[PDB]
Parts: structure tokens; sequence; C-alpha cells
């Protein structure tokens, strides 16, 4: 669909705002209910793009389920393995699939992705995972056709250091009944929320540095599982009330998984003072410069990068901006600079001139996390500004503009 969003600029972010549950541990802990055939139960999910295509997809594989009340009932009756080229090429985390399918069938035959706005993006890393794991790995007719003879430790080390070339890894590995090792793994809170769904479910889960030790079953068990706040929202609200100039509590949020984003947003001038779970967020002192990197958990998410570029746009100094994760995720530069901003962009690093305002205008949105990076500026461009295709942001946001509008942004969708 075509919805926009009209955002007229010129209100301080203030109030309260409930932080939904993270997008990307609860699509692999959904995945994860492949391995069993008992019932599992999902809370905490979030309403939003991704989390209701993966639930077509687990229908299309067999399963029987219901989304209600951010909550998701599954039967995990799976009798297919087969991941279809459409779904692939709507959400390529679809990929995710391949691990579990593996492990309950020895066989999965899962479209292949193809590039990605954020970068090409290939899976050569889960493919070499599955190939060290003793499976016979061909691609045809755009699929990756998956057959396992039999299974058997493993002991694999990744050559970089992937978010869901981890999770796939361990998904599968939960269903090998044997001790296997990781090494070079990801950190991320939502793989660490993964991690203890696979050990509810039976499987034994080590970590210690960037290895795991895993022992997995040919019998795990349902679940029941609360998933983690979404960190990169209640980041991305954080920079809301900084940029703006306001002042909000954020509920249901964890300080314990935006120490890098803190970091920053205090050298910048903003504040984050913790009230028993609570996060009240504001202003201290005026907008300055500052150098950021971003870097594979506990460093600076790649999925806050643009928003902090959006907030330094108007910060006093140059700033600079590098990115050792998405090297090629900078299409939101080009249209902050549509808007007045002073972003020049060299290779892997972008530099961030300050100017004293921004002017509104039409701007695309192509990243689903990224490109919230455009409503944040559009809250303090002079006028009004039109972020076009909010369809992105639907599918990495659970009710971006309600939430805003709750805050004091003058806000509206316009369906199309
Ligand atoms: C973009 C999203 O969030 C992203 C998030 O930005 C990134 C980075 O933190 O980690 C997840 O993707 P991801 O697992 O594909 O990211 P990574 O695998 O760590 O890729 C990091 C870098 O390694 C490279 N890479 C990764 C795997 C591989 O086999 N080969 C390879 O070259 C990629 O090209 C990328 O430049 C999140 N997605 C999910 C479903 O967990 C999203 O919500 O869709």
């Amino acid at each position: 669909y075509r919805d926009y969003f009209v955002i007229r600029g010129g209100k301080p972010l203030t109030g309260k705002v409930k932080i939904s549950g993270a997008k990307n541990a609860a699509l692999p802990i959904m995945f994860a209910t492949i391995l069993t055939e008992e019932p599992c139960t999902i809370t905490n999910v979030p309403d939003l793009l991704d989390v209701r295509n993966t639930l077509l997809l687990l229908r299309e594989l067999g399963a029987e389920l219901e989304f209600l009340n951010n909550t998701v009932f599954i039967n995990p009756s799976i009798n297919s393995f087969i991941t279809n080229q459409e779904i692939i090429r709507r959400m390529r985390a679809s990929v995710l699939s391949l691990g579990p399918l593996l492990g309950r069938f020895g066989r999965a035959v899962v479209g292949l992705p193809g590039g990605c706005s954020i970068g090409a993006r290939p899976i050569d890393q889960h493919l070499k995972f599955f190939k060290e794991a003793g499976a016979d790995v061909e691609v045809r007719e755009g699929y990756v056709y998956v057959n396992l003879k039999e299974k058997r430790r493993v002991h694999f080390k990744f050559d970089l250091v992937t978010v869901t070339g981890t999770e796939n890894a361990l998904l599968y590995l939960a269903s090998v009944p044997e001790e296997s090792i990781l090494e070079n793994i990801a950190l991320e809170p939502e793989v660490m929320d993964l991690i203890e769904v696979l050990k509810k479910m039976g499987a034994h889960v080590k970590v210690e540095g960037r290895s795991a030790y895993v022992k997995g079953s040919e019998n795990l068990k349902g679940f029941t599982h609360s998933v983690i706040p979404d960190r990169i929202e209640a980041g991305t609200f954080m920079v809301g009330a900084v940029l703006t100039d306001g002042e909000i509590l954020l509920e249901n949020a964890r300080i314990n998984h935006l120490r890098a984003v803190v970091e920053k947003l205090k050298l910048i001038g903003g504040e984050v003072v913790e009230e028993n779970g609570n996060l009240r967020v504001f202003r201290k002192e005026s907008l300055r410069a500052c150098d950021i990197e971003t870097q594979v958990y506990p460093g600076f998410p790649t999925d806050m990068q643009a928003q902090f570029m959006a907030l330094l746009s108007v910060a006093k100094g140059k700033s600079r901006i590098k990115e050792n994760i998405f090297e090629h995720r900078f299409h939101h530069a080009q249209e902050l600079n549509r808007l007045g901003a002073n972003i020049t962009v060299r290779g892997n690093t972008a530099y961030v001139e300050g100017v004293e305002r921004l002017y509104g205008s039409e701007v695309y949105s192509t990243d689903l996390r990224a490109s919230a990076s455009l409503v944040l500026a559009g809250l303090v461009a002079q006028g009004e500004t039109v972020v076009r295709d909010v369809y992105h942001l639907d599918r990495g946001y659970e009710k971006l503009e309600e939430k805003l509008k709750k805050l004091g942004a003058d806000i509206e969708r316009v369906s199309e």
C-alpha cells in the first residue's frame, strides 16, 4: 500500500510511551516452535508486518495458530519443509526457517534471498555452517536444497559476526542430541532471548565470550515465553525526546540492552534517568556533535544509526558516523539533505555538519528501521514533512504514529 505520514513539526515530545516487544526476538522464537510438536505460547509479540508474515509462513508450513492481545498461541503441526520464494522476497529473515526445518525433517527447501535495499546481504555464513554440519547443500531454481543424512556434533566458527546466522545455527543444534560448539557468535539481546527459549524447550546452551556450547535433543518440549522489549524502538523514542527538547518516560524498556545508545545520547547532550524500570529522557545540554561507529552488540546498533544522524543533523559541529555493519546503509542521509541538512557520504563514513534548522518536505521511507530517522526529522523540521511509503515503518514498529501522537506529535496517517 502507499500509505504515508504528514508530520507538522514544532512540538516537543512529552509524556509516557509503552515500548513494544522486540520484533527481532519474536521472529527467531516463533521459528523455534517448528522444533517441537507441542503447543507453545509467546507473549509480548508486537503486531507489525514482519510478525504477521512469519505467522503466515508458519501456517503455510502446516501450523495452527492464533494471534491475539500481542500473544501467539501455536500448535506446531508442521507438515511441510518448503519456504517459498515469495515469502523470502517479502522478508529475507524467513531464512530462519532453515535451521528448524532441517532439525525436524533432515530436509529443507528454502528460497534464497535476493538483494536488499540495505545491502546485498549474502548468507554465505548460514550455508557454510550447514555444510560444516554435514548437510548436502545445493542451489537450484533459486532455492537452497538442504539434505542431512544424519545428525552429528558440529564445531563451527563464523568468519564474521552474524545475528541470524548465529540464530539459524542455534536453532538447528538445539535438535542435535550431541555436544556442539559455535565460535564468534552474535551476542545481541534477541539472540540471548532465543537461547532462553531453546533451553526452555530442553536444549542446553552455555555462552562464554563469543562461544556457544550446545547439547540438543530429539524430543524438544513446548514452551511459554514473554519476549524482551524492543531496544531499537526504545532508542528511537529516546532520540525523539532529545531532538525535540521534550521529556518522555519510557515504560517496559530495558536499560541493560541500551548501554551504547545511552552513552552516545549523553555525549550529544541528552539525559536518561532510571525510575524503577522506567526511563525518563530529556535534553540536558545544547546539542553537540559526536563521532559514532556502528558495531555488533554490545556496541552501537546499526539499527540506531539513522536516528542519531537525524539528531546530529541539528547539533553544533561536524559529526562522523561510520558503518561497520551495513556499510551501504545511508539512503536516509540524502533524504535528510532534502530537509536542509548538510550531510556528506564518503564510502562507509558519513559526515554531518550540523545546521540551525530543518525545512519540511517530502521524503521516502526505504528501511523498516532506519527510516524512522525521517519521522524524527519531520518532528523538528520547519513546516510540514511528508513521509512516503510508511509500509516499511509498519514492518519495523508497532503503532509508531499512534505512540508519537500520544506524546504530542502533530502527526497523521493518510491511508492510500
Ligand atoms: C534489518 C533488520 O534488523 C537486522 C539488524 O540490522 C542486523 C544487524 O544488527 O541483524 C539482523 O539481520 P542480519 O542477521 O542479516 O545481520 P547480520 O547477519 O549480522 O549481517 C551483518 C553483516 O554481515 C554480513 N553477512 C552476514 C551473514 C552472511 O552470511 N554473510 C555476510 O556477509 C552482512 O552482509 C552484513 O553486512 C537483524 N534482523 C533480524 C531478523 O534479526 C530487520 O529488522 O529486518
